């Protein structure tokens, strides 16, 4: 039983965020996806202030399977470079956890 | 007074809400914020589920969260709430001050 | 050589509000990307009345090297010099998207 950890990872639509979350899924990666749709993104890029639509996932996983689901992640971007980062979780719920510890086998 | 982040999920913000307004009223959180609209993916059974929800992210005082941990546990139907807490390393001085002073 | 990411989260009242000041703090390099989610509600005790109000959730990205003068910045705007402002510890994790922060701010 497990420490859990909280992934944000950023996407440019609904279809691609729903797509991405189905995959790591489905490769035991994450126990579970939330996707909040609805937000902008603004940086510099080559000097031009640039303002996107996203959906900020919320990837839910153990430390055990973090690297890997970094990796999964970096490996599905276009260009290899997702905005990715990662948040430590102090506690759970106990229960919340053994299922989050069971789901990922 | 040290604060931390607790994200919770719900599933209508009708319920989200509620629960809101209970543990502002127990003094458990100072602030609760809901985000209706959200998707949640997961696995149930073998099968891949897909639902709306919300996203619930409270804030409150080390010295109350074990209190808010546990009545939002008994108050999940099945008793497992989706409940992560997320340390908080520093923030507004003034802003942390009223977080405390609600106890 | 690259320093700590951290977030940093700011509340704003409206969409028009939270992009002046991302435009603003991005321009002077204090963070490096602002996340906007629009469809918060927040719910406190507020002079002691239950109040419910929409906001606008922001999540800045930036270092460890400039979150003191980006949280100054996000203070002297506010209109009460009292911003729900709180930042949250990153551990990880892409070494490109890190380096990009990084050299986004000098
Ligand atoms: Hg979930
Ligand atoms: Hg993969
Ligand atoms: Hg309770
Ligand atoms: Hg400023």
């Amino acid at each position: 039983n497990t420490a859990s950890v909280v992934v944000l990872c950023t996407a440019p639509d609904e279809a691609t965020a729903q797509d991405l979350a189905a995959k790591v899924l489905a490769e035991k990666l994450a126990a579970c996806a939330t996707l909040i749709p609805g937000a902008t993104s603004l940086y510099y890029w080559e000097g031009k202030l640039e303002q996107e639509y996203e959906v900020q996932m919320i990837l839910k996983t153990t430390v055990s399977h973090q690297q890997a689901l970094l990796e999964c992640l970096k490996s599905h971007h276009p260009y290899q470079t997702p905005e990715l980062l990662v948040l430590p979780v102090t506690h759970g719920d106990t229960d919340y956890l053994s299922w989050l510890n069971a789901s990922l086998r």
